[PDB]
């Protein structure tokens, strides 16, 4: 009676802002640990797809319509680590495997799509854009199938539309054989409700 868990603390980003995507990081190790316990992360935080780690875990974040998103699975009910300290959950929803913050100072968000497309883009932590065809509100397959391993820690990130659109947060992947065939998200949609 007479400890807390840590704050969530953003160690880096996916920078899709140019020809290229790719990864950067902005925070090693100690300082996340440190930032974790204090809950004080005075570091600029720029674009739309946040890399996060708590003591124990690290996966994604994905600011949309002014919200940054991420997984129930990694963040539990924690807060995440900002300038004037932690900062409590704005939205949580166990049920979707759900939970969301105010977006940084500093970040983009994307857009919610509205385009009905069901080509899709799946942006991983190590900045790799994976084509996933839409086969329903909350799941779609890998055109190229691939060891699971490469998407272990992507939850998070978003599913992206042609046009750059949010269409959804990755949250479990499908596999046969350790063979990743198809991923679910949290859709837009149910991000819009919550909203
Ligand atoms: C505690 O309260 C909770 C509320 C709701 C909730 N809801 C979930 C659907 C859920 O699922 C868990 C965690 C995800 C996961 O691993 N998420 C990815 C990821 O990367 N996590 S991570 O590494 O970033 C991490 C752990 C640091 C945060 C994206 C995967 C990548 C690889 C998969 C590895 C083998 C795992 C294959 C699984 N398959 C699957 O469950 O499929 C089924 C869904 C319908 C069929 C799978 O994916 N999960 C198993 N847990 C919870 C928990
Ligand atoms: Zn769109």
């Amino acid at each position: 009676m007479a400890k807390k868990k840590g704050s969530v603390v953003i160690v880096g980003r996916i920078n899709l802002s140019g020809d290229t995507a790719y990864a950067q990081q902005t925070r090693g190790e100690e300082g996340c640990q440190e930032t974790s316990q204090t809950g004080r992360d005075k570091n600029q935080v720029e674009g739309e797809v946040q890399i996060v780690s708590t003591a124990t875990q690290t996966f994604l974040a994905t600011s949309i319509n002014g919200v940054l998103w991420t997984v129930y699975h990694g963040a539990g009910t924690r807060t995440i680590a900002s300038p004037k300290g932690p900062v409590t959950q704005m939205y949580t929803n166990v049920d979707k495997d759900l939970v969301g913050w105010q977006a940084p100072q500093g970040s983009r968000s994307l857009t919610p799509c509205t385009c009905g497309s069901s080509d899709l883009y799946l942006v991983t932590r190590h900045a790799d854009v994976i084509p996933v065809r839409r086969r329903g509100d909350s799941r779609g397959s890998l055109l190229s199938p691939r060891p699971i391993s490469y998407l272990k820690g992507s939850s998070g990130g978003p599913l992206l539309c042609p046009a750059g659109h949010a269409v959804g947060i990755f949250r479990a992947a499908v596999s046969t054989r350790g063979v990743a065939k198809a991923v679910a998200f949290i859709p837009v949609e149910s991000l819009e409700t919550t909203s």
